[PDB]
């Protein structure tokens, strides 16, 4: 078996095999990378994104979320308070401001022992989930907005056509922006690109042992527990490095740099933070591997995970017996 440890690998392909994104995908999890949950991709020399950044300070942030905490500094909730819109010009001078700004650091460790100290104490506000791509359309390999869409993969394996759709998501960070414990919706990948500016840093729990991580979630927020038999979908729990070692809990952390991507594998529970004023672009995608983990996943019903619309057909067609009570919560 190859990569029997979980640990997270690092791959470089070369200008030619970063051609056929599929066929990278499952080049990876020849090699065992899957079995950590998370895997980092550097591209080739020769490649790039785009030209430059330094005309999007007038995108959009509409709404702007303070990720306020509850809790102690290494096992704590946090919920999103929405600001005013604000310019991504607007939102880097706010991220570099002194009440904002990372503090001096030696390292990324050094930076890390910061984090967990400190968190709780601020509240950061983050520029998530914004509909768009920063990937010039001429851009051919690797480009988020280009990929395979989810719907076209169940068409495929399943024979089954579906409505929806899948686009990108923008994601603009600051110090201290916060990540919270979670898988994808319907347990598919994630793919993540790092744009712009300062690191993102991710732990991760090898899939194999996702219910550890679930375990103690429960133990940890037994009120939330109580409330939804699947409330790691709401996302707003955070347990930090040295609990998840107290408590056994398998698992790695790695980080990201700008030019760099990441791929979250299915049922790879991640979580993490922002070292200072970034762009992230992500999108969520499957592959043939992918179904058996959609038909399996577990689902928010309580009414809190509220999700796109495209997840109605995956749940619809994966998973019937669960569909009336999830599409209740729903609405
Ligand atoms: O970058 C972020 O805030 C969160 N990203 C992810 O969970 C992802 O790419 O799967
Ligand atoms: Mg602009
Ligand atoms: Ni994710
Ligand atoms: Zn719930």
């Amino acid at each position: 078996a190859q990569n029997p440890n979980c640990n997270i690998m690092i791959f470089h392909p070369t200008k030619e095999e970063f051609n056929d994104f599929d066929k990278y995908i499952a080049y990876m999890e020849s090699q065992g990378a899957h079995r950590a949950g998370l895997a980092k991709i550097i591209p080739p020399k020769e490649w790039k994104a785009r030209e430059t950044y330094d005309n999007i300070s007038e995108i959009l942030i509409a709404t702007p979320l303070q990720q306020v905490a509850s809790g102690r500094a290494g096992v704590f909730t946090q919920y999103h308070k929405k600001k005013k819109a604000m310019t991504v010009g607007e939102y880097r001078h706010l991220a570099n401001s002194k009440k904002y700004q990372t503090p001096p650091h030696q390292n990324f460790e050094d930076l890390e022992r910061k984090y967990w100290k400190n968190r709780i104490y601020n509240s950061p506000i983050y520029g998530a989930d914004i509909s768009g791509s920063l990937f010039d359309e001429n851009t051919k390999q690797w480009n988020l907005g280009h990929l395979g869409t989810i719907q076209d993969l169940l068409e495929k394996e399943c024979g089954v056509v579906i409505e929806g759709v899948n686009t990108p998501y923008l994601y603009f960070g600051m110090w201290k922006t916060t990540f919270a414990w979670h898988t994808e919706d319907m347990d598919l990948y994630s793919i993540n690109y790092l744009h712009l500016g300062e690191p993102k840093t991710w732990y991760v729990v090898p899939p194999e042992h996702g219910q550890r991580l679930e375990r103690l979630a429960r133990e940890l927020f037994p009120g939330s527990s109580r409330g939804c038999g699947a409330f790691l979908r709401h996302k707003v729990a955070l347990i930090s490095p040295t609990v998840l070692k107290e408590n056994g809990i398998p698992f790695n952390r790695i980080t990201q740099e700008a030019g760099e991507f990441m791929v979250t594998f299915p049922y790879g529970y991640h979580a993490g933070f922002n070292h200072g004023f970034n762009c992230a672009e992500a999108i969520n995608f499957a592959t043939p591997r992918w179904i058996d983990y959609g038909k399996m996943a577990s689902q928010c019903s309580c009414g809190e995970a509220r999700v796109t619309f495209s997840m109605d057909a995956f749940v619809r067609i994966l998973q019937p017996e669960r569909y009336d009570l999830w599409k209740r919560g729903q609405d």
